[PDB]
């Protein structure tokens, strides 16, 4: 309700897809230009869970589960669920990797403001037990009977963190390149029965995506998350880390990486030994831009930050000094920008070619880690 519209002239539609049905199998939300604008009715959170998955990440017990499943198991996020996908077009496609504790939904303000710009969005479920809660379906005839089976947040001991958020940052690219494929698949023929049933029809997005122009974008671990998909992948012709957390990175992505990389950062999130993994991209025959959120805090990227009053959101941690639409705002426009640069896309995006350079009373150029 207070997630905010795209910005852009088209309307935006819902849904979700997963094919195949297992675990190994690709989970991705997905937004669209839809033909029509007949209601915003997409539930943000449609599962309870994820209310239990979230509890469980952020350190509550089982009530607050419910707390939370009570304040927010109806909220909406304005997006047409199952509108037909708008015809006579191809649109160019983000595939879109979530942080740590998050799930697929969790990132609609950006999802659905793309959308509203010509893009098709698919946000992924990542399934290295990073997510708080995920899904699967352990045979065909338990997708068919909605028999869901349930996958919550590893939490890790120190003396295995370093291994295992490696291990999941590769498992993460390659869910990222795997719904991509998913997607291009589908973009060229290949009948896929989803293992949700949903009013949607799978077969519009038939001939419907420009295969020159994909990028993956993703959020703190899902940052990491893009650095290590165009490493691996260059389908991906430039990615967009928001925040990106460096950690689960090996030294060798750095010099793997030739897409054009854009960091946006917020300010109270970012230290130094964080940052200077984010310096070891650049390189001069390389694009790598940075511009930092003034006033912005690590969440506010997520949808949580559009969830609670100014007073609570700012307790929480949710909501920074800067205005959580004007950061998000930002943060879309400086994409968009970003977005046609490098995917020489042919709208009216670098009317916020500054937003690139941190031309902005709420932006700052680089870093304000001073190294
Ligand atoms: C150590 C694990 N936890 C416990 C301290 C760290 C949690 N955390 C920061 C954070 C702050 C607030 C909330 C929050 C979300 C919803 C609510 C409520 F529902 F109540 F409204 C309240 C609080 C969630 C995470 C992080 O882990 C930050 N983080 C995140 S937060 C992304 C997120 C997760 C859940 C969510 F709901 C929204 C956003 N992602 C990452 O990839 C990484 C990090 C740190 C390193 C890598």
């Amino acid at each position: 309700t207070k997630i905010p519209r795209g910005n852009g002239p088209y309307s935006v539609g819902c849904t979700d897809l997963m094919f195949d049905h297992t675990n190994k199998g690709t989970f991705l939300r997905l937004y669209y230009p839809s033909q029509d604008n007949d209601r915003l009715d997409t539930l943000w959170i449609p599962n309870k869970e994820y209310f239990w998955g979230l509890s469980k990440f952020l350190g509550t017990h089982w009530l607050m589960g419910n707390i939370l499943r009570l304040l927010f198991g109806s909220m909406t996020t304005p997006a047409n669920w199952n509108s037909p996908l708008r015809p006579g077009e191809k649109y160019p496609l983000v595939v879109f990797s979530h942080g740590l504790g998050a799930f697929r939904t969790l990132y609609s303000a950006i999802g659905i403001d793309l959308a509203s710009h010509g893009f098709i969005v698919a946000a992924v479920e990542h399934r290295d037990r990073s997510a708080s809660a995920t899904y699967y379906f352990k045979d065909q005839s338990a997708a068919e009977i909605g028999d869901k089976s349930w996958l919550y947040l590893r939490t890790l001991k120190q003396e295995e963190e370093t291994h295992i958020r490696n291990e999941q940052v590769r498992q993460r690219a390659k869910e990222c390149s795997q719904a991509l494929s998913l997607i291009l698949d589908i973009d060229h023929g290949k009948p896929v029965k989803n293992a949700l049933d949903l009013k949607f029809d799978m077969e519009q997005l038939k001939d419907s995506i420009d295969r020159e122009k994909i990028a993956v974008i993703g959020h703190s671990f899902g940052g990491a998350t893009v650095i290590q998909t165009l490493s691996e992948d260059q389908r991906f012709r430039c990615g967009i880390a928001l925040d990106a957390w460096m950690f689960p990175l090996g030294d060798e992505v750095y010099s793997r990486i030739p897409q054009p990389l854009f960091f946006i950062n917020s300010e109270y999130f970012q230290y130094p030994a964080n940052i200077i993994k984010m310096k070891k991209c650049y390189s001069p025959d390389k694009e790598r831009k940075m511009i930092t959120i003034r006033g912005s805090v690590h969440q506010n990227f997520a949808d949580f930050t559009f969830a609670t009053g100014k007073i609570i959101g700012h307790m929480l941690k949710l909501k920074g000094d800067i205005d959580s639409n004007v950061a998000i705002d930002l943060s879309n426009k400086a994409s968009l920008a970003f977005l046609q640069k490098h995917l020489g896309l042919h709208k009216d995006f670098d009317q916020w070619d500054c937003l690139i350079e941190g031309d902005d009373e709420n932006l700052i150029p680089g870093t304000n880690i001073n190294t």
